[PDB]
């Protein structure tokens, strides 16, 4: 009864793919128990950086990408659930279940990745596991892995970027293409589709 109807939680930050460097390696900044708290709660103190974070709800851990000051992740995945926030739940500022995308205000403290320019079709994929993986693209929302790999590998990097090679944001990653569970190719969300979004 309605007494007694629960609320969705918040999307959570609980770690990020570290790039600033010469080396990719995931960082983890909150732990199981403080992600269920802060999913409840809404409430997040940990300072972010970076321009991908690995987020989790109750039920998923994918990524989320910076993009000119807007953290974009997939609707599959977040839902329109909120994120938490060292001030509370944050609403979504963008939410197209057409395009599989949702998107905050970036986190103070994060940076955010710049849409590319250069029409490149050499791309690199971010995966959760600090994974860069070379995608040749096909199409204005497809690229093929040069190395196929079994969805396994793939699974939880929703969000995450596909970059050009002066590692502009090229794209958002959707879903894999897969047949008998290898994927073989990637669906983006072009970040030309995010500007015109962001008009
Ligand atoms: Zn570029």
């Amino acid at each position: 009864h309605m007494a007694s109807m629960k609320k969705k939680g918040s999307v959570v930050i609980v770690g990020r793919i570290n790039l600033s460097g010469d080396t990719a390696y995931a960082q983890q900044t909150r732990g199981e128990e403080g992600c269920q708290e802060t999913s409840q709660t809404g409430r997040d103190k940990n300072q972010v950086e970076g321009e991908v974070q690995i987020v989790s709800t109750a039920t998923q851990t994918f990524l989320a990408t910076s993009i000119n000051g807007v953290l974009w992740t997939v609707y599959h995945g977040a839902g329109t659930r909120t994120i938490a926030s060292p001030k509370g739940p944050v609403t979504q500022m963008y939410t197209n279940v057409d395009k599989d995308l949702v998107g905050w205000q970036a986190p103070q403290g994060s940076r955010s990745l710049t849409p590319c320019t250069c029409g490149s079709s050499d791309l690199y994929l971010v995966t959760r596991h600090a994974d860069v993986i070379p995608v040749r693209r096909r199409g204005d929302s497809r690229g093929s892995l040069l190395s196929p790999r079994p969805i396994s590998y793939l699974k939880g990097s929703s969000g995450g970027p596909l970059l050009c090679p002066a590692g502009h944001a090229v794209g958002i990653f959707r879903t894999a293409v897969c047949t008998r569970g290898v994927a073989k190719a990637v669906d983006f969300i072009p970040v030309e589709s995010l500007e015109t979004t962001m008009r």
